């Protein structure tokens, strides 16, 4: 493709992601830092002040069960099944993405959105914790850490990874493509046409190398080393679910099927 | 950053030493395995009846067993083959040497398993692999139908392969490949990554040149390849712990270059 063209999906892309997610990483940049001098987001770093965060930014996924962590367990489902369409939506956007067989349309977006969740998660975490709530919130690493049983070594490796993650510096333009390659990969099971799933990925990958050497001109190999990342990404999102899997095993949570149909 | 000249240099040292230090490149692997020649031809192992003739036609280096552990020690003590010749090779790495030492020692720990599976390819069609330097080829289908837990542990190399193979690499792509996972900054323990890392980006730097000038009509093939450097993450997980299966099951001796190479 000529370079004007791979400008042009880079820009529509990053248009697109710009709509379709509540909160980008430059906003959560601005409050983490301290840069706005606007409100300060409320902070979140034990029981009492959990506490009152609820009852002050009346959160969406109260009145579920009673333990803690668990609640806090669920809330990052609750966000999560708001990320999947969030991601879906952004999907329509790529070009040729919605003239794909249904099914694997379909087929993409399931086996990506793992991965998509724990890369956007980065753009809100630095070392120290997580916005919550378009910014609004903000909870304590070491509170996450410290949750009992498992539910603490379940939210640490998120940490773990934003913040080598982070280290790339990318910015919202750079994710955007970026969140489109992994969309596109044609090496999901169960795909029935994986040829043109290739040949999208292949104009997303031109656009993302362009971007990362004009946008990034001094950062060697960061294509290469962005490839890497999602290597990992994989990866985790096996630790990930054989962990939710001994929770369910050991624990064993909430009642109402409805629910449990929804977070299926 | 480094000029052409420079790139192409490298990967010009890095395919003399790898032709020094791997007896069998793929360029007569699959000499042998097309055939149209008479004095290259291989004997063929596809049952027991063939094994015994096998043994008295071409030279085993690897000596009452069990017909699947007698095959299973013939890979192990070809592996260990292998960790020396890619031990070897990895010297040749500009840089490497001058490493810490216990990061040499890091690097070729997690290092050896990934190249093995990588080399191994070259060996391997669809249908089998080749042995004993070329002399013998090993059906797929006869390690398939080993018994216990050793048949379904030769064939997960050949599902990869197939698929390593599409990419339609030469020697030439394959010794900077090899290098670049070598000095992978990332592996568990690494004392200074910083000068790790600046060695692999000269090398994913001679590895972009060479793919581009090599394939140039294969679109992306850089991505593509950094993208396989993931499945062998998977693969080698998945080895380390049918492994651990057997160990508890078998007692199958495993080598102590080996022995501590799994160690953690
Ligand atoms: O806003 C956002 O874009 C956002 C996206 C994600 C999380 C998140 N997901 N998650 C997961 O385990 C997870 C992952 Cl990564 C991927 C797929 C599925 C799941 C899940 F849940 F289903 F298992 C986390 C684990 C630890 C942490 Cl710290 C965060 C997450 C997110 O956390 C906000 C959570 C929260 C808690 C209390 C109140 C308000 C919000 C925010
Ligand atoms: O020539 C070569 O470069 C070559 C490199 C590797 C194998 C190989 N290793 N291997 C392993 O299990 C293995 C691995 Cl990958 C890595 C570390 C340790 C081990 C092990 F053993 F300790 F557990 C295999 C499993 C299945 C298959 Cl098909 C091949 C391998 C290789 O096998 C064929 C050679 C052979 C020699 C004598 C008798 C029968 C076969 C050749």
């Amino acid at each position: 493709m000529e370079s004007a063209d791979l400008r042009a999906l880079a820009k529509h892309l990053y248009d697109s992601y710009i709509k379709s997610f509540p909160l980008t990483k430059a906003k959560a940049r601005a409050i983490l830092t301290g840069k706005t001098t606007d409100k300060s987001p409320f902070v979140i770093y034990d029981m009492n002040s959990l506490m009152m965060g609820e009852d002050k930014i009346k959160f969406k996924h109260i009145t579920p069960s009673k333990e803690v962590a668990i609640r806090i367990f669920q809330g990052c489902q609750f966000r999560s099944v708001e990320a999947v369409q969030e991601i879906t939506e952004y999907a329509k956007s790529i070009p040729g993405f919605v003239n794909l067989d249904l099914n694997d349309q379909v087929t993409l977006l399931k086996y990506g959105v793992h991965e998509i969740i724990y890369t956007m998660l980065a753009s809100l975490m630095n070392k120290d914790g997580v916005l919550i709530s378009e910014g609004q919130g903000f909870m304590t690493r070491e509170f996450l850490k410290s949750l009992r049983k498992p539910f603490g070594d379940f939210m640490e490796p998120k940490f773990e990874f934003a913040v080598k993650f982070n280290a790339l510096e990318l910015d919202d333009s750079d994710l955007a493509i970026f969140i489109a390659v992994i969309i596109l990969s044609g090496d999901r099971p169960g795909l029935l046409n994986v040829k043109p799933i290739e040949d999208i990925q292949d104009n997303l990958l031109q656009a993302l190398e362009l971007q990362l050497k004009l946008n990034h001109p001094e950062s060697s190999q960061l294509f290469a080393k962005l490839l890497q990342k999602m290597t990992d990404l994989r990866q985790i999102v096996t630790e990930h679910v054989q962990l939710l899997q001994v929770i369910k095993k050991t624990e064993t949570m909430s009642l109402h099927p409805l629910l449990q149909e929804i977070y299926k």
